[PDB]
């Protein structure tokens, strides 16, 4: 019952790997699963038109932009800075459009070039209605519509927890500056055009809530006649780990589309959608590839037995900032599929860094508690990939922590060849800022 | 009123460090706030001699070695690449002790210029004797006691921990035979299960960890590790080092008294030198607010998760105070008002103001009233910040860091990185 590979690495293609990376730990991403993903985008339902974008904060490796380039699919920036990365790596400008909690200095500078700015907030729109008055520049509306994930909690807002939307959200204009006729003075006073509205709402896999956020979120629509584009946002669900169900773009799209035709038959214009997918485009496309590098036991009650990896936090965080559970599988170090067998053993997974939280199998929520996994007995010098680590995890990591170089990032090729993408860190690189006094 | 101040910057102060840093966010240290620590660890009580390690994994930072280095406190690395960064900072061999969860392939390498190991592991011990078998080497042991912080959760120490080597190993024979059967000679012994400031729970730490150099009679160094606990919001307990000092130095005496040596003893303070040194220095760039049941008031920084991850970890709260943009303190008011603060990062977790332990929940501060442009200073963030953070997420650059001299004077120590070396490493095809 062992795996014979992992998503998408067998023990041949995984020594590949680290031959071409120089070693272990690094991240793999697999042309294969990316374009499973990219396809499965592409093909979602839509009314009057469709555009994909990446939501790169979720990887910004330029290669992965040049795929998803290649494909048609554009680009969701979070700041400037990723505004400017992704034009490093060939994408145009009026493929990227720029939602940000920090609008850069030097916006004026790209939107010159092409870039779409979408307003997510008054003092943004009004800096932008400043530098661009009576002309009159095109820009995007990010909206908070009032409410988030959950709905109303099943009740009332309850407890006020974090979300990318509602009361307790500072993401997008809150929805009745909207509606008491705030945000359309500033438009109106620096003669601004509003040609798409932005939000941000979805969640889960239930195609009846989706079709509730699209209607919700359409209805900002009919206050500015001149919207031309709805953005949806992300924030479609995958499931890592067996008995997690994955959004099925399929099921969910048609009553999303069906409310883009209700508006067309209510307003007579027809609408071009967006969506902005991180997760659901690059997770699963990418693996931690890491070593057993030891093997300890403790003894009686609450006694374990640990493997110690060459990674951890600095590469993969999402276990310990949200107890997220990750696919596992162990390979042996050999690299012969002959090697797999059937032994088990069932252990907890640590990482390399000295502090207790540096912990790869966490009980599911609660980062501070373990928990075993059920894995191929390992022998020191076996190889452990981590699957599902395509997002959130080079573009989002403890990277230097302990002085630990950034890993290096490989590519597998349709054919099963490795390529690498980005060398492995210096250590003279982790300082190389610093300045004697 | 309103604090007319942050814990060590004035608006003046504050605003210094932004010239010298070219702008905002920052990390700003303190140099009487380390010497003020590096004091008080110095004087740690003990019977036979103390010898204090930074624990350099709170904040690498050279020039935060050199001062520690001129204070004749050494250094506890946690990596093989810590040991060579520290030596690049002028730190010598012999003042480093290494305990890693990962031998690096280069560790005889850094042994033999003079740094200590202190093996973590049944591997670690056997790696190190298979490569000096019977040619007289010296050696540390790290042992897990038994018991964590309790004198199933992620703990220091007991049935929960992999640091480091299991204590029954030792008490049957089995880490005293791979001594033996190298010809290595146990130098020092090494625990790391001291929290909180109880002097009692102190001395039970010194105690049991003492009772494991009665094991190996060559062992002359007892590093008791660190964890000396900060406490960062006003009225919460920081370690007082002289009361906890006084029954551990009577263990050392009691040792003496029955097993007639006199051990020699170690701390690796990281929290307790550095957090209170440092703060993030940031400006309120947006405000905005929402209406009706559970609304609040935001204030969006130039900083982050990106910046100090902390709140976001640990749900752990930083003391926060708000200074005129202007940098003249004839600015600060009398105006407040409770906001949530929120980080630069695209991502519904990026709560700088969260519920203690909590990182999910929201909770106001009551704070000066912040006007766009205004500077927001994150106090107690000279530990595990700039030393652990999520740095270029959102491709937003590692921010500066700037030290101020007693003078009040700002010299910076680390430049602002530029977008292009955030991918400098990427091979393209
Ligand atoms: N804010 C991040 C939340 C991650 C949720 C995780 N279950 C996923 O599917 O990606």
């Amino acid at each position: 019952t062992n795996p014979l590979q992992s998503i998408f690495l067998t023990p041949e293609t995984a020594k590949a790997c680290i031959d071409a990376a120089g070693g272990t730990p690094l991240y793999a991403y697999s042309i294969d699963k990316l374009e499973e993903a990219a396809d499965a985008c592409l093909a979602f339902p839509n009314a009057y038109g469709l555009t994909v974008r990446y939501a790169m904060k979720a990887c910004p490796n330029a290669s992965i932009l040049k795929y998803f380039h290649s494909k048609n699919i554009h680009v969701d920036a979070s700041s400037g800075f990723e505004v400017r990365r992704a034009m490093d790596a060939g994408v145009p400008a009026e493929n990227i459009s720029l939602s940000t909690q920090e609008l850069p200095e030097d916006f004026a500078a790209l939107v010159d070039m092409g870039v779409k700015l979408n307003a997510c907030s008054v003092s943004q729109l009004e800096r932008f209605g400043e530098h661009y008055a009576g002309k009159g520049a095109k820009v995007g509306v990010r909206v908070n519509p009032g409410v988030g994930s959950g709905g109303f909690s099943a009740s009332t807002t309850g407890f006020s927890k974090t979300n990318v939307g509602g009361p307790s959200s500072s993401f997008g204009i809150w929805h009745e500056l909207v509606t008491d006729g705030t945000v359309p003075d500033i438009v109106e006073r620096y003669g601004l055009e509003v040609e798409r509205i932005h939000t941000h709402i979805g969640s889960g896999s239930d195609p009846e809530i989706w079709q509730q956020v699209a209607t919700k979120s359409l209805s900002f629509c009919k206050v500015f006649p001149t919207v031309k584009t709805m953005n949806l946002g992300g924030g479609y669900k995958v499931g890592r780990n067996k008995g997690e169900v994955t959004t099925d773009l399929q099921k969910i799209g048609k009553p999303v589309a069906d409310a883009f035709k209700k508006f067309a038959e209510k307003e007579g214009r027809e609408l071009q959608m967006e969506i902005e997918p991180g997760t659901y485009l690059v997770a699963m496309a990418g693996a931690l590839v890491s070593k057993v590098q030891d093997k300890v036991h403790t003894t009686g009650e609450n006694s374990h037995t640990f493997l110690k990896l060459d990674a951890g936090m600095t590469d993969v965080l999402r276990p310990s900032l949200y107890g997220a559970v990750h696919p596992i599988t162990i390979l042996p170090g050999s690299g012969n599929s002959a090697d797999v067998g059937d032994e088990t053993e069932s252990v907890v997974v640590v990482g390399h860094c000295c502090e207790s939280g540096d912990l790869m199998t966490p009980a599911p929520g609660e980062p501070e508690q373990l928990a075993e996994q059920e894995l191929r007995a390992a022998a020191v010098g076996d190889i452990l990939v981590m699957d599902g680590s395509g997002a959130y995890c080079s573009g989002m990591s403890t990277k230097n922590y302990n002085s630990f170089p950034e890993a290096p990032e490989v590519l597998v090729d349709k054919a099963g060849k490795a390529h690498l993408i980005r060398k492995r860190q210096t250590l003279s690189q982790i300082y190389e800022n610093e300045i004697s006094v």
